[PDB]
């Protein structure tokens, strides 16, 4: 499958990321079983990426683009939109569906 976006808390419902803008997010990354493997909240530093530059997994590029500024959403991402058959050695297993808790804090 692709990316499913479930709202946790609404944003402004009007400001959506456009290609080339920098998205500033807090995120927690979990395997489908619930195990956390990455979180910007545990580092207390928001994560920044530029949309459309493929600095993040495809699921983020298509999922975050569906979020409005200030929204918190749950992204469920199939492995083809994620780390695929290879996974990531010792962090993400092969063919892993990933769940992300993402808050879009602002655009730059």
């Amino acid at each position: 499958m692709g990316v499913q976006v479930e709202t946790i808390s609404p944003g402004d419902g009007r400001t959506f990321p456009k290609r080339g803008q920098t998205c500033v997010v807090h995120y927690t990354g979990m395997l489908e079983d619930g195990k956390k493997f990455d979180s910007s909240r545990d580092r207390n530093k928001p994560f920044k990426f530029m949309l459309g530059k493929q600095e993040v997994i495809r699921g983020w590029e298509e999922g975050v683009a569906q979020m409005s500024v200030g929204q918190r959403a749950k992204l469920t991402i199939s492995p083809d939109y994620a780390y695929g058959a290879t996974g990531h050695p010792g962090i993400i297993p092969p063919h892993a569906t990933l769940v992300f808790d993402v808050e879009l804090l602002k655009l730059e």
